[PDB]
């Protein structure tokens, strides 16, 4: 088992990593910004090193501060949690360089996966199947765009191959405006992530978004710990996730569980990992991979039983995955809520002290927060304050005890997203089930 882990990440990832490495006998180090010292988990931390500035780009993306605090502390691994330099393959490949284990994929691997071109390529290729559109990248020769365009049918969408965060998209109704959109997303892809590349996707109206969770040991094994629906969403963000995916094709579903598990073998994947799909009409379209632990990794924990980042962690120290598929029952219903430190109606994120902090409880209810009374939010990072997480021995139940658990949250002193929540599960489309990514926006939307 691994001696010590230094957590580079902060918030509720790091604390949900810091328990897990409890649980398993590792040392625990934490960074932290200027602006992080009342963070929850540094009380909690074995060791703790101060790495920045408030700016992330000067903190917590800063690869020489996290390598040092590592040398000095004597921490024989990293976990980067989501996010920062979670998918950075420079980050990896440079601890790997100096002597450390990173809990994650092999850093060719996250390159092969990051860019969003060669990673569907990939997926063909271990015949997992792909949304319709450009072979490669979306050329700037306007016959050629044209071409292709009018081959895979309007609509369609351009989409940056370095892109992340739901940036760097752009749909096109008519090919009239192809070419200047286009232009428009590459100089967009440029800026935001260094890489102007940009391919082309039929614009999918009515698709769910679905996902595989797996781990995969890196000694030739790889289980699933099926699937996540996380089609509510604003700006191609995810508010609330659930699992599994209700009213799926099994037939559909089971094949692509074979083609996920296969392609981990394939690839050489080590660790956790999520293929990101689009489901339309009985069939799944794979769109990118998440090479780390995902923000809504619990409701698949819900449901399986694994612990996800426990598994990480032993994969991370070298060992065989212990779990066979056999083994493996998705049971109940699981559904989680991320809580946002924003504005509720203009979502203008909400920094300052939690004058108040009270968490759901009872039967079925699980709640993952860094939250407590007296704490004070900083303006400087993601609005994500906690995730309120309910289980049930079917959906109805699991959206009953998020009801309940949603009323007794009180974070007292700033603003959350907490009454849209409330209203989304009670909403007839959703409590019914099945609805597609486009049906948040829609609805709020009536407005
Ligand atoms: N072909 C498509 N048609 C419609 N919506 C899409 C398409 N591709 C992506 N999206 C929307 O963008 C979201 C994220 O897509 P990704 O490809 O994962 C982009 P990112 O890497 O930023 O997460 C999806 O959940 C979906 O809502
Ligand atoms: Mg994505």
């Amino acid at each position: 088992m691994l001696e010590k882990v230094l957590i580079a990440n902060r918030g509720e990832i790091a604390l949900r990593i810091l328990r897990a490495c409890k649980e398993l006998g590792i040392k625990t180090v934490a960074v932290h910004s200027t602006a992080d010292r009342e963070l929850m988990h540094l009380s909690l931390a074995d060791e703790s090193v101060c790495i920045g500035p408030a700016p992330a780009t000067q903190s917590y993306l800063q690869i020489p501060a996290i390598i040092a605090a590592a040398e000095v502390t004597g921490a024989t691994a990293i976990h980067p949690g989501y996010g920062f330099l979670a998918e950075n393959a420079d980050f990896a490949e440079q601890i790997e360089r100096s002597g450390f284990t990173f809990v994650g994929p092999t850093a060719e691997v996250i390159r092969l996966m990051g860019d969003k071109v060669s990673a569907k390529d990939a997926m063909k290729r271990a015949g997992v199947p792909t949304v319709p559109g450009s072979d490669g990248p979306l050329p700037e020769d306007e016959e050629t765009a044209l071409a292709i365009a009018r081959e895979v049918g309007y609509p369609v969408i351009i989409k940056a191959a370095g892109g992340g965060g739901g940036r760097g998209m752009r749909v096109v109704y008519d090919e009239s405006e192809l070419i200047k959109s286009a232009k428009l997303t590459r100089t967009e892809a440029g800026a935001a992530f260094g890489n102007p590349m940009v391919y082309l996707e039929k614009f999918l109206t009515n698709p769910r978004h679905v996902e595989v969770q797996v781990l995969s040991d890196g000694q030739g094994n790889a289980i699933h710990l099926g699937d996540r629906d996380c089609s509510l969403q604003r700006r191609h963000q995810k508010v609330i996730e659930e699992a599994p995916a209700p009213g799926i094709d099994e037939k559909a579903r089971q094949e692509v569980f074979a083609r996920c598990v296969q392609a981990c073998i394939e690839i050489g994947y080590r660790g956790a990992g999520t293929f990101e799909f689009l489901y339309e009409n009985g069939r799944f379209y794979f769109i990118e991979m998440n090479t780390r632990v995902q923000v809504e990794h619990p409701v698949s924990e819900m449901v399986t039983g694994v612990d996800i980042v426990k598994e990480m962690l032993r994969i991370a120290s070298g060992e065989k995955l212990s779990i066979r598929q056999e083994d493996v029952v998705i049971r109940g219903h699981a559904l989680e809520c991320r809580i946002n430190a924003e504005d509720p109606k203009t979502f203008m994120p909400s920094p300052g002290k939690v004058k108040h902090f009270h968490a759901p409880g009872g039967n079925g209810v699980r709640v993952d927060s860094h939250l407590y009374s007296g704490y004070s939010v900083p303006p400087n990072y993601d609005s994500l304050v906690g995730k309120v997480i309910t289980y049930g021995a079917d959906r109805d139940e699991a959206l009953a005890r998020m009801r309940n658990a949603l009323d007794e949250l009180i974070v007292d002193g700033i603003k959350t997203n907490t009454e849209l929540h409330k209203d989304l599960v009670r909403d007839a489309a959703f409590c019914k089930g099945g609805v597609n990514i486009h049906y948040l926006e829609k609805k709020l939307g009536m407005d």
